[PDB]
């Protein structure tokens, strides 16, 4: 490839043939923030097969996201990445399907119809895993991300793909099903990447046939989501064989697991740390479908998302791309590129936007009379995107509402029926583990112990 004078620049690193992929999968954040600084707000790079192209301008996200004509395209990548890692075979039409399926069955009535069951397993899972003993006040120490991604799962995967008769059974399997599901999500982004030891492809194997069977659609179940059912309806409707709906349940699992648990964990760990800031939430709580009157954890909740979800908006482009940035430059997109925005850097992490950035704020979206705050400015000129964990356009997530309903469930009632203390408040919080940069919300460096008991 050689570059014309009209296309963004092209570093093809100081040793060539080898590229970026080493110091941009190694730290995905840190190798932007050099590239930012050294080709300015646009750059292309090859990584994979393809050739990326980065636009870091937080003020031209306007015409990219609202693609007005038909130029971009983010399931025509994102079906590639879901066939190596889940072998799940794109069919004609399944996009939309979801989107229908979600938007029905996530939100307005099929959402709070849901919501009556995640509470009821919420509930159940905390009090029947809680750990007991013959003394009522004594502490319970245990690892805190574990801890909220277990609960975050167990209920997640009960309220999605169904319970039995049995609901003591459900939770065991629930608890195998999560450990062999956390050995696959750690093992996700390397595995994206092949960045594997050739015994770690062996166990990426083995969990693939194990989700599939535990999850195959042969396998007594009742009450399933109805997005669920939804979704294997119109599989088998389009002549979908059973063993490639195992493939899609298990991308579906990890879809709607893979990010709830862990944006828990640090909402309950970042208002540990912040006694201002528990005491704010644990009074709305204490004063059925009261979800919507939650602005205070609602802007909790933000500010957890802006300080740890750090997707990347990825976008192909099948006609070729011409986008103007407020500077006054044009820049011209090849069509097979791969548009890419990394919005947790333009935007989450943006000084001017977003003062003391790295710092958790709970209040931060909220206005002095508690009203929500939606008036955030670059230098005078408005950004009407300031938060960006769901991405935006006709591939946001479609399972955001669900999602919000189940981390604030989650934290009401932990913060209310629960004594709640880190072991040790004085070390500093986990850093992101910088191998997960770009793949949705970050998961700390290591685990912090936390005590536990009942009022
Ligand atoms: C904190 C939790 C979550 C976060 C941060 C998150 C974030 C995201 C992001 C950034 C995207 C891509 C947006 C874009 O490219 O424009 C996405 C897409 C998607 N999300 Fe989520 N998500 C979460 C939870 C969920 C849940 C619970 C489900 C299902 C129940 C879900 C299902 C999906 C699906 C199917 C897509 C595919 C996009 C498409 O429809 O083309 N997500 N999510
Ligand atoms: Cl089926 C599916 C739907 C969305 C995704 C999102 C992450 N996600 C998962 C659940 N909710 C959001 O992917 C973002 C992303 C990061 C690097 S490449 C790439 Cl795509 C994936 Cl991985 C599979
Ligand atoms: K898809």
């Amino acid at each position: 490839r050689q570059r014309r004078p009209w296309e963004p620049p092209l570093d093809k690193g100081t040793v060539p043939w080898l590229g970026h992929a080493m110091a941009f999968r190694k730290n995905m954040f840190e190798f932007l923030k050099r590239m930012r600084t050294k080709h300015g707000d646009v750059f292309t790079v090859q990584l994979g097969g393809q050739y990326f192209t980065f636009v870091m301008d937080p003020l031209s996200f306007g015409s990219i996201l609202k693609d007005t004509q038909r130029k971009l395209d983010f399931g025509q990548y994102a079906k590639k990445l879901v066939l190596k890692v889940f072998g799940y075979r794109s069919v004609q039409g399944d996009h939309e399907m979801i989107h229908s399926a979600s938007t029905k069955h996530l939100r307005g009535d099929g959402l709070k119809d849901l919501n009556e069951t995640m509470l009821d397993s919420l509930s159940f899972v905390m009090l029947t895993s809680k750990g007991w003993s013959l003394d009522a006040s004594c502490w319970h120490e245990d690892s805190l991300f574990r801890f909220c991604y277990y609960i975050l799962f167990t209920a997640g995967y009960l309220s999605l793909f169904g319970y039995t008769k049995d609901k003591e059974q459900d939770l065991l399997q629930a608890g195998e099903l999560f450990m062999e599901f956390r050995k696959f999500d750690l093992l996700f982004p390397r595995f994206v990447y092949s960045l594997l030891w050739p015994r770690e492809w062996l166990e990426v194997g083995r969990l693939q046939r194990l989700f599939h069977k535990m999850l195959s659609v042969s396998h007594e179940k009742e009450g399933i989501s109805n997005w669920l059912g939804n979704m294997l309806q119109f599989l088998r409707e389009q002549g979908v064989p059973s063993a490639m709906q195992d493939k899609f349940n298990f991308m579906m699992l990890w879809a709607s697991q893979g990010n709830t648990g862990p944006t828990s964990f640090w909402a309950l760990l970042y208002l540990l740390k912040h006694p201002e800031a528990i005491r704010a939430v644990r009074e709305e709580a204490t004063q059925l479908g009261a979800l919507q009157h939650t602005p205070v954890l609602d802007s909790v909740v933000e500010e957890t998302l802006r300080l740890r979800a750090a997707p990347t908006l990825l976008r192909l482009v099948h006609e070729d791309y011409t986008l103007k940035m407020s500077s006054g430059q044009e820049y011209l997109f090849r069509h097979g590129d791969i548009l890419a925005l990394f919005p947790y850097l333009s935007v989450h992490m943006d000084p001017d936007i977003h003062p003391e950035p790295t710092v958790f704020k709970y209040d931060r979206f909220l206005n002095p009379n508690g009203s929500r705050k939606v008036d955030f400015f670059k230098t005078g000129k408005k950004i009407h995107h300031y938060t960006m964990p769901w991405g935006s356009g006709v591939s946001i997530c479609p399972g955001r509402f669900f999602a919000l309903s189940e981390v604030k469930l989650f934290i009401l009632l932990m913060v209310t029926h629960f004594d709640l203390e880190l072991v040790d408040p004085d070390t500093p919080l986990p850093h992101v583990d910088p191998q997960r940069w770009g793949f949705g919300t970050m998961q700390p460096s290591h685990d912090v112990r936390f005590r536990y008991r009942l009022h």
